């Protein structure tokens, strides 16, 4: 309702001057027809025509809004139009097309190179195209373009075309006001009248109330041009949107057009094209023949003459003055840009458009980058405004860096990166937090966590609108989505200080390790794999984005987002998890030894953390099941010592005799000293084997099987009313062992209770087992006291015994092969369960037949329910009762008792049970367990290699002494702590500064390696290889086919030259 | 559907010879439990509900047939076993 | 549903049925028996007019001889 309240229209209400037909009157209307003011009077109304239209017919169907406006209008309501109501963004780059209103064809590469030229540039640029709106001529070519372009790309090119509405065919059939009418596209011959072009976007149809005449509209598009020119672009360096103006043929009109175009402030350029005749003909062999502009002799003036007298069909005066109007245009022969079809024409519409717009533009470099990056055009600006001898003003490329990271443009930053722009002197605090604070690009979540983490922080609520999103905010973004014990450097004292006091200090040492960690935040996934091949410790960098993409990922998940975005992230997690994973192939591929020195150095700038660390809490199975890392776990398993043959044997040998240590081969004082926090040879061969993870282990393990055969021997032999020896010996032990598991709870990574609770429950053997010591504190107390309690605490202890023989299960876990078999064996719990369910459901029913057949008359009591379960379970196991099967009654064999009723269905509802039972279902249980087989032994192999890191830390960080003695250890961590109180959980390395130096060398070779590796495979793959020799076929094909046309123009011309002579 | 109406026609046939006096009344209750037997297997249909009980219902369907042929097979086994064993057995018996 | 509800279905539909059959065009043309079959047409007609081409040639080396010889 506003189109209407807001533009208006004419009509024609007039004396009917008859002038030559008395019907047509001045508007050219019938004479009954009727319902400028000069002969025409016309009144101003309401619009009544406009909403959109359906192209019925001419293959594709497309619907192109449209208003019928007035020619006097002022462009900017149109231009409000155009932005508001019809939804359409202020466009990079306007194009102009002009040509001959009269139908012409042109010759078919000619045709092809611009309608691809038309459609590629009013792609990649965003631009709008200007047309005449009409299906004549130069319009109806770039309407075959389009449908050309509707035919191989998924653009919808915005290609408004203003023409006049007294023209249009079916005046009648576009009257509506929001109202989809539809159009024919079928055009009568007989009527002078020309329809619409189909595959248009938009129509400003203009009425100056007459009708079948033009002139309409050339006012109100070119105003309207010059209204969009005044519009400055969105770069907001200091330009408007350029405008450039495609001429095809043409007539004498266009050259008065080319004139109005060249000398106008500020000048427009123009591009025009060759072989399609007319006016463009005559201008470019101008072009050609030209000299110094103006400065044109006598013979070329003449013959400029007689062919504007021949093409066009004007007299000598009438070709004077049309060759004045082109010594006018031609004194401005550097705006015009001719594109010549073969030759040296730059081959293409487009290279001759943009270079056009660019030295029309005339400014400084700058200016050209600018509008190069808001046309995403990289070719472009590397092939002209990066060419040799260019100038370049100071801090103008830095700003210019900072407008393509804002607009993410990744080879943008790559081109200006290449051509001297250096991040270290760039980045800086304040244009980082610019970047962080930039609203261009793609969306992404990064405002959510900042509030939730100023929610978290400040118990307020919603950030404001106009918040300034501090690095010390993203800093705690990063704390909470890293998780444990992570530390931002944003947050640490010394950042916190440099922000306070500013707000080369303010530079960042590790600036691609800022641009990596910022790209990951807002999602912008490309500059991210960017970010991570430039700079230092890749590794590091691509764990940490793969546990902020999966932290995202799940918070996106939790605060009920858009699930793309929670998709999108976990792909970027797999993809940066599989970049770690292929650079430590790499890695291992090169050197092994500084492999391990990669994944255990310390990452002072990630929270003095390791990469072994940050691959275990991004749960990156594939990362510590690889080989490096095993076998790292492998020296870590060892502690100081070589050994590594004949497992297990060897410190067994230590641990029972303690002289076996001595004829052991150590490892040396600096091999691999992975360190928590950074007479005598024999004392540190003991305090190096007795801390040893695997030597701790198999002491704690041979400390459990004397355990269990003691808890063994308490159970079987009887006891007194006071406990044995070997029962103290349990006892204390079962004591020491709870005692330890709290200690588990209160040294574990958080920081309150009950995050160490729920952290320590995730662990479920030692949830296992903190209910199986509350168990035994049960049956203790049970039993310290006297009958009848004291058989109950009996009964307590053999189910102890039980758990204790499935927790030896868990420490066979320990082992290559029964680990993977016993989280097999886990696996295979679930199906198991199924089965369960199934074969309770048809043992109950022949349970509750049978009884219920065979025992009419019975009293309501629980033996009823026993009675249901008991003989059919057994009945699976190979034990039928065959005595109760059918038993002999009714008869004298002593007189049996009577024959129940319906007892002979017993034996048969029997016979079904146990067939359906033993044969169908633990066979159907024999195949689940099989064809489940293989992916749950790969998952359960790959999850107890991952397992094999948790349980090398846990085995380090545990007491020297085993569970029975570990109250003197306990004590002495109770003495060490009062003693420190009264006056960082990891293996790291901490290497020095050359090692460091040379770890680095190590990984950028990897990188390169890795990188180019990947673009020798895919350059040496055989699609590309194919794909690269159909292009190359077909453009040899195409331009062969040139040099055949020119092969014959040379015969022809060697003929003539041979014919003369 | 129609095994649910076929025993609920056999409840009503074991609810009428219920009602009555002896001999009747454990006629009734002899079909009482081969209606128990058919409930359950309804509470299996029920577990088919469940994306994980559903798919394992059809397919112990699936393998009833290959279940028939391995019948059909021991059952010809198992007659000549049967008949072998009762025919040497006991040479001496009357048509019973 | 409503009738504006409606109409943004259609569209919704039309542009779904465009990607799918056009997706598949982009995949037909991309595909490796496609592309191979195109540049063996394209060799072999290449083949023959070029041998064509060859055959002006030696023709227009022989104008260019008598021309020669001519002048
Ligand atoms: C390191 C691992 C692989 C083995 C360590 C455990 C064994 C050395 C322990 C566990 C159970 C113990 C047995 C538990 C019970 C008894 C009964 C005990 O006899 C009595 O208490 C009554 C008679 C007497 O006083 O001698 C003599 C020791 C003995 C055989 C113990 C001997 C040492 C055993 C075999
Ligand atoms: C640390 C634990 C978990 C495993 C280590 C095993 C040994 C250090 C233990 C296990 C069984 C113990 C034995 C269990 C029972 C006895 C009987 C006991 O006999 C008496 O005391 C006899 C006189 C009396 O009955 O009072 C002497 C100690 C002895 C041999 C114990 C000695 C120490 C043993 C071998
Ligand atoms: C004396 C009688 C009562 C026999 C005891 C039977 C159960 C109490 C035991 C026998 C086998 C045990 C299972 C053996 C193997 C495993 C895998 C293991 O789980 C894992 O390693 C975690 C990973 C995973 O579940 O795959 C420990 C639990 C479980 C299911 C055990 C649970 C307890 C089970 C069923
Ligand atoms: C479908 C399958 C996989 C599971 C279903 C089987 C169990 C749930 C059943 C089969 C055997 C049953 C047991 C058989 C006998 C007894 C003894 C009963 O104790 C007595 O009767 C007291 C002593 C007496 O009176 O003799 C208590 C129930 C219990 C443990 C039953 C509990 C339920 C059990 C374990
Ligand atoms: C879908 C499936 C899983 C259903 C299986 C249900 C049955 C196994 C349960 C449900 C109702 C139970 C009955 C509910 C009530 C009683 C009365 C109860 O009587 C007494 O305890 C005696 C009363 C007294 O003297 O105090 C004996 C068990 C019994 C028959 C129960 C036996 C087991 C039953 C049949
Ligand atoms: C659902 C699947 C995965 C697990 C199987 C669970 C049930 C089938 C079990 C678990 C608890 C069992 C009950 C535990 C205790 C008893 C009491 C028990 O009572 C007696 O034996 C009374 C003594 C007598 O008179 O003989 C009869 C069996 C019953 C009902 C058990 C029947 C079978 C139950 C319901
Ligand atoms: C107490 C005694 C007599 C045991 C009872 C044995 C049979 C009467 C039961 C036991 C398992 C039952 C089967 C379990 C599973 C299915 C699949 C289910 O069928 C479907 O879901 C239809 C699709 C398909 O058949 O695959 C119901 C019928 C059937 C064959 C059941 C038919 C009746 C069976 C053979
Ligand atoms: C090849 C397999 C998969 C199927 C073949 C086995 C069944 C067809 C057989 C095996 C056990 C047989 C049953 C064994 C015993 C009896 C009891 C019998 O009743 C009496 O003898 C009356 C009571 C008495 O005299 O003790 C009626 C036949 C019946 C149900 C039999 C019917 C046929 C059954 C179910
Ligand atoms: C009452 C007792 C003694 C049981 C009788 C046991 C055997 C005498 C029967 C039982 C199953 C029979 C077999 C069932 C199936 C076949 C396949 C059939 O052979 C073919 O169809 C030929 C093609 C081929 O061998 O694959 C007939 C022989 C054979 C081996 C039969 C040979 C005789 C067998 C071993
Ligand atoms: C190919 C396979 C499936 C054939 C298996 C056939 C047998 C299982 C059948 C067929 C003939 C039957 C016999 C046919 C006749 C009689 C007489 C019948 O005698 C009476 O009923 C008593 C007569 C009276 O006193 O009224 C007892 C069963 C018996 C032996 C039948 C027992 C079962 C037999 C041997
Ligand atoms: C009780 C079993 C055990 C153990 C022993 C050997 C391997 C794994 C676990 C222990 O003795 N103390 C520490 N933690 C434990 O649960």
């Amino acid at each position: 309702s506003w189109i209407e309240r807001a533009f208006y229209k004419r009509e024609c209400v007039h004396i009917i001057p008859s002038t030559k037909d008395p019907h047509r009157c001045c508007c050219g209307r019938l004479i009954g027809q009727h319902v400028w003011s000069i002969s025409k009077h016309t009144q101003l109304s309401p619009t009544d025509a406009f909403g959109t239209i359906e192209f019925q017919g001419g293959g594709h169907s497309n619907k192109a809004m449209y208003v019928r406006v007035s020619f006097d209008t002022k462009p900017d309501l149109l231009l409000h139009l155009m932005t508001k109501e019809w939804q359409l963004e202020l466009p990079k780059l306007l194009i102009s097309v002009h040509g001959g209103l009269q139908n012409f064809e042109l010759q078919p590469k000619l045709k092809q190179v611009f309608g691809k030229g038309l459609i590629k540039a009013a792609m990649t640029t965003g631009a709008w195209i200007f047309t005449g709106g009409v299906n004549t001529g130069v319009i109806r070519h770039v309407g075959d373009a389009l449908k050309d372009h509707a035919s191989k790309s998924r653009g919808k090119i915005c290609t408004i075309g203003i023409a006049p509405w007294g023209i249009v065919e079916n005046q009648e059939d576009l009257i509506g006001r929001d109202v989809v009418r539809p159009y024919q596209t079928m055009s009568n011959p007989m009527s002078k009248l020309t329809v619409l072009n189909s595959m248009h976007s938009h129509f400003i149809l203009a009425d100056n109330g007459t009708t079948g005449k033009y002139g309409a509209e050339v006012k109100l598009r070119r105003q309207l041009e010059k209204h969009i020119s005044l519009q400055k672009i969105n770069t907001r360096i200091g330009q408007g949107v350029p405008v450039v103006a495609l001429i095809v043929e043409g007539g004498p009109n266009v050259i008065s057009i080319v004139l109005e175009y060249l000398r106008d402030t500020p000048p427009v350029p123009v591009v025009v094209c060759d072989g399609s005749g007319r006016a463009s003909d005559i201008l470019a062999f101008g072009h050609k023949y030209s000299e110094e502009g103006g400065l044109i002799n006598e013979s070329l003036r003449d013959q400029l003459l007689v062919t504007i007298q021949k093409t066009f069909t004007y007299t000598r005066t009438q070709a004077q003055h049309l060759f004045i109007i082109l010594m006018e245009c031609m004194k401005k022969k550097e705006l015009i840009t001719v594109f010549r079809m073969g030759s040296e024409g730059h081959q293409d519409i487009d290279l001759a458009i943009l270079t056009a717009l660019l030295k029309g533009a005339n400014a400084s470099a700058p200016d050209q980058l600018s509008l190069a990056l808001a046309w995403n055009r990289v070719d472009i600006a590397r092939s002209q405004i990066f060419i040799y001898g260019q100038q370049w003003p100071v801090g103008s490329l830095e700003q210019a860096m900072l407008d393509a990271l804002v607009l993410d443009r990744v080879d943008f930053v790559k081109l200006l990166i290449e051509n001297g722009v250096s991040m270290h002197r760039f980045l800086t605090i304040s244009r980082l937090e610019e970047l962080y604070n930039t609203r261009h690009g793609p969306s992404n979540t990064l405002y959510h966590l900042v509030r939730d983490v100023k929610k978290r922080e400040y118990p307020k609520g919603n950030l404001p609108p106009d918040y300034r999103i501090s690095l010390i905010d993203i800093g705690l973004v990063i704390e909470y989505l890293m998780g444990g014990a992570y530390r931002c450097n944003y947050t640490r004292k010394r950042f916190r200080t440099l922000y306070h006091n500013l707000f080369e200090i303010n530079h960042f040492p590790f600036p691609f390790h800022e641009l990596m960690v910022w790209a990951v935040l807002m999602k912008r996934q490309k500059m991210a794999l960017f970010f991570w091949q430039h700079g230092e410790e890749a590794m590091a960098k691509a764990l940490v984005a793969c546990k902020l993409c999966k932290a995202m990922a799940h918070e996106a998940s939790e605060n009920d987002m858009v699930d793309d975005i929670s998709q999108e992230l976990n792909h970027n997690s797999r993809d940066f998890g599989q970049l770690a994973v292929e650079l430590l192939d790499q890695s291992y591929k090169q050197d092994e030894q500084l492999a391990m020195k990669l994944l255990t150095y310390e990452l002072k700038n990630w929270s003095n953390a390791t990469c072994l660390q940050l691959a275990v809490a991004a749960k990156h199975r594939d990362f510590i099941a690889h080989t490096c890392s095993q076998m790292l776990l492998t020296d870590m398993w060892m502690g100081r010592l070589r050994m590594r043959k004949n497992s297990g044997l060897k410190v067994i040998l230590g641990i029972l005799l303690p002289p076996s240590i001595l004829s052991l081969e150590f490892k040396n004082k600096d091999d691999m000293p992975y360190m928590t926090q950074a007479l005598i040879p024999l004392g540190r061969k003991i305090y190096e084997f007795y801390n040893a993870p695997i030597v701790k282990f198999w002491f704690y393990t041979l400390a459990y099987i004397g355990y269990l055969m003691l808890f063994n021997y308490i159970v079987l032999v009887k006891m007194e009313r006071w406990p044995s020896t070997q029962e103290w010996i349990v006892i204390s032990y079962i004591f020491t062992l709870g005692i330890e598991k709290m200690r588990e709870i209160l040294m574990s990574e958080p920081g309150k209770l009950l995050q160490k609770v729920k952290v320590w429950l995730q662990e479920y053997w030692n949830v296992t087992d903190l209910i199986a010591i509350l168990l035994f504190s049960v049956g203790m107390i049970l039993r310290l006291q006297d009958q009848p309690f004291r058989s109950d605490g009996r009964v307590i202890y053999c189910v102890n015994i039980i758990y204790w023989y499935i927790r030896l299960l868990d420490i066979f876990g320990v082992n290559k092969y029964l680990g993977p078999y016993v989280m097999m064996i886990g696996k295979m719990m679930i199906d198991m369960m199924y089965f369960v369910i199934i074969m309770l459901v048809v043992l109950m029913s022949f349970g509750v037949a049978r009884q219920a057949i065979l025992f009419p008359n019975e009293e309501p009591s629980w033996k009823l329910a026993k009675n249901i379960f008991y003989m059919p379970y057994w009945m699976i196991y190979g034990e039928v009762f065959a005595d109760q099967i059918d038993p002999p009654c009714g008869q004298n064999e002593i007189q049996l008792p009577p024959c129940k009723t319906g007892a002979w269905i017993v034996p048969a509802i029997m016979a079904c049970y146990l067939l359906v039972a033993n044969i169908l279902l633990v066979n159907l249980l024999i195949a689940v367990f099989n064809n489940t087989f293989f992916e749950v032994k790969s998952i359960s192999n790959q999850v107890w290699k991952f397992q094999r890191y948790q349980l090398i830390m846990t085995f380090h960080e545990r007491p020297v002494l085993p569970p029975p003695l570990i109250i003197f250890s306990h004590m002495t961590m109770i003495f060490q702590h009062l003693c420190c109180r009264w006056r960082d959980y990891g293996l790291k390395l901490f290497i020095t500064d050359d090692e460091l130096k040379k770890v680095h060398d190590f990984e950028e070779q990897c990188i390169e390696e890795y990188f180019r590796e990947k673009d020798d495979r895919f350059n040496s793959s055989n699609d590309e290889r194919i794909r690269v020799t159909s292009e190359r076929v077909e453009n040899m094909s195409m331009r062969l086919e040139e040099v055949n046309e020119r092969e014959h123009s040379m015969k022809a011309s060697l003929q003539t030259v041979d014919i003369r002579l």
